[PDB]
């Protein structure tokens, strides 16, 4: 075991080994904080979060244990890993901390596009590096489902990331899930992808929805009312109600909505913002598309190693869940 230290940070403790010096907060959410740090073992800039009550109840520990199960499992150069994990607990009976540790970024994708406009370069090479990572989070039979500029590392290079998916959102979200549709798919992430990359080309959020209802209406104006085909697939009959009361609208021409913009991405946009996510455009299609013919490259697109998601299913008390995440922290193998 290695010697740990302890010191107080923004009222939140921070106990790490020593190898990790000059704790910084960078800052702290809903369920974790983090702060920058030297890692003097690699000479690299991590961060290191420290979750927050993480055993609390069979949600959060549940929570937990997908958190370091899925961080465990994410090797790629898009999706945020792990360089390290560990407690300062010597034993499973005092276990009460997680720290997990990565590659330090600097900044997010919204304090990019806040300040200013960027270059349609920019927007390729940012947007593919978001694909290339949903991609392979795909393959794994895993779905984002809150991708948003605030999710998306990015390095004064940019470099992207996307970050613990994991551990306003509403203006990201696919038009099903604003209708509460149980089983939508992955290709919800696509939909957030779409929003992005339209607000990363004109510097405005596409859809700015104040609620729900008010969202799914925004949505609408720009792709249309739904077609005969979609409302088929509509079983809630409120909902299928509510969408066929409203003033029927067409789909409005891309070119002109998004004109100036590069063809390619409008119509690569046009691809993933269609109304019926069985009709969207999925993450490895997306890469093929010539909006990235100076990024794509087939060999160099990874899929993941199979993810058993099979937990997700179990009722656990938390002194499992906290046994099943203690084995994980001990079990951690860095990578080379
Ligand atoms: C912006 N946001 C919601 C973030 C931003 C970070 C972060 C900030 C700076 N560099 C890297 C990440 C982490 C975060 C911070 C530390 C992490 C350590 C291990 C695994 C995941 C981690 C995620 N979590 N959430
Ligand atoms: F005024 C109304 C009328 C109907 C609804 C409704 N019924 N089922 C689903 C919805 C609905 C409408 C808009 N956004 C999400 C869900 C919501 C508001
Ligand atoms: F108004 C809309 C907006 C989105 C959808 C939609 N797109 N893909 C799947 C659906 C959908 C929504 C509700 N129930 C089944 C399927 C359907 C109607
Ligand atoms: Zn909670």
């Amino acid at each position: 075991r290695p010697t740990f230290y302890r010191q107080e940070l923004n009222k939140t403790i921070w106990e790490v080994p020593e190898r990790y010096q000059n704790l910084s907060p960078v800052g702290s959410g809903a369920y974790g904080s983090v702060c920058a740090a030297f890692d003097t073992k690699t000479g690299l800039r991590v961060a290191v979060k420290k979750l927050s009550r993480p055993f609390q109840s069979i949600i959060h520990a549940k929570r937990t244990y997908r958190e370091l199960r899925l961080l465990k499992h994410m090797k790629h150069e898009n999706v945020i890993g792990l360089l390290d994990v560990f407690t300062p607990a010597r034993s499973l009976e005092e276990f009460n901390d997680v720290y997990l540790v990565t590659h330090l970024m600097g900044a997010d994708l919204n304090n990019i596009v806040k300040c200013q406009k960027l270059t349609d370069d920019h927007v390729q090479f940012l947007i593919y590096q978001i694909l290339r990572g949903l991609k392979y989070i795909h393959s794994a039979d895993i779905i984002h489902r809150d991708l948003k500029p605030s999710n998306l590392a990015v390095n004064e290079d940019c470099e992207l990331k996307i970050l613990d998916f994991g551990l306003a959102t509403r203006w990201y979200r696919a038009p099903e899930i604003m209708l509460n549709w149980m089983h939508y798919n992955q290709t919800v992430d696509i939909w957030s992808v779409g929003c992005i990359m339209a607000e990363l080309l004109t510097g405005r959020t596409l859809f700015p929805g104040t609620d729900h209802i008010d969202q799914l209406k925004l949505i609408l104006r720009l792709v249309g009312t739904p077609g005969a085909e979609l409302l088929k697939k509509i079983s809630s009959e409120s909902a299928r109600n509510y969408i066929q009361s409203l003033t029927q609208m067409p789909k409005m021409n891309f070119a002109n909505v998004f004109i100036g913009a590069n063809p390619l991405a409008v119509d690569l946009l046009e691809k993933m913002l269609v109304l019926d996510s069985d009709k969207r455009i999925t993450a490895a299609q997306a890469l093929a598309h010539a909006y990235f013919a100076q990024y794509h490259d087939p060999d160099d697109e990874p899929v993941a190693d199979p993810y058993d998601q099979s937990f997700e299913s179990r009722d656990l008390l938390i002194d499992e869940w906290k046994s099943l995440t203690y084995d994980e922290v001990i079990s951690f193998v860095p990578p080379p």
